């Protein structure tokens, strides 16, 4: 008899994925991974 | 007899899928990845 | 009888993944990996 | 009967990944890693 | 009966990878691991 | 029946991974390991 | 002016997804991921 | 004018997406990831 | 000008994602990863 | 004008992810990373 | 005009990752890292 | 003009990641590191 997120507790587990190949001349970018607050995520500015 | 995220628990968990392939020059970007909170991803700007 | 998580416990454990492969020149990034705050991620600025 | 981050405990365990090969030549960088406060991450500036 | 993060811990345990390879030549640069507080992790500037 | 972090602990054991290999030649430089307070690791300025 | 594939090259190229998400107890198995070869994939025997 | 893979080159460059979650309790298994030769991927026997 | 795997090359790069979470008991695996020959990937026997 | 690969090279670089993670006990196992020759990766025998 | 792996050259340079994080009683294992010949890999004999 | 892998030679560099972190108490093992010839890696027996 074991709880497991019982409760309010706020239990996020998601698999995310992003993925991305090219053989030509990649100039752009794949921008992944988790991100929170104002602008998150990478790339010019 | 064991609770499994009974009560009020918001409990996301979901896959997530973001994939590209291209053979020729790939200049622009394929944007994967969790965000929140403003402007969240990446990208100029 | 072990309690996992349960109460207001905010209990966040996702996989992210963030892959990419190049054949040819690759003068740009795939930004990966968590960030938070304002500006989180890599880039010019 | 053991409490396993039971209570208010933020307990933030997930997997992150930012993996990235190439045969050309590379000029760019896959910038990966936590990062948090403003501007967090590397590159130019 | 041992108490594991219980109370308001901030339990924060997560495994993170920066990964990677190129068999041309690389001018530009991967910029992995932890960073806190402005402008984290390296680069020009 | 021992306590394992339990109370207000802010109980931060994560591993961290930066790795990188190159057969051609490396301009470039890949600058991981943790870092805190303004500007931190290494690079030009 | 550059070949992209051209010739008798076997282009293989495409983005394959697996993908499965259940709340209850799960006993089966979501057998995923490339296989080739007599009896490729995951299972019993 | 650069050659991208023309001849008889074997091109393969595909991404492979394996993802699974859920909240119960899991007794079997994902298997996922390439494998080639008899009997590849795990599981009994 | 440059040769980008021109010829007879096997020219194999593919991204390959296995990523599994569970809230509940896992007494099971997700067996990931390359494998070849007779037999690849882990398990009983 | 510098070859990258080309003539027969059998050019092999994938990226390949194996990620798992879970709240509850783990009592089995993800047996993750590459294996080759006869019976390649971990487990009971 | 310089060869970068030209020829008869077995070019294999992949990223690998096995990352696995649990927050309750792991007795079992995740076996990750390369391997090669009969039952290579850890765990039970 | 430089040669860099040209000719037969057999190019093995791929980075490698073996990452694992537990909250509770851990009684078992997470093998990592290559290993070659008859039952490499570690564990009972």
């Amino acid at each position: 008899g074991s709880n497991f997120g019982g409760g309010g507790s706020y239990n996020d587990f998601g698999n995310y994925n992003n993925q991305s190949s090219n053989f030509g001349p990649m100039k752009g970018g794949n921008f992944g991974g988790r991100s929170s607050g104002p602008y998150g995520g990478g790339g010019q500015y």
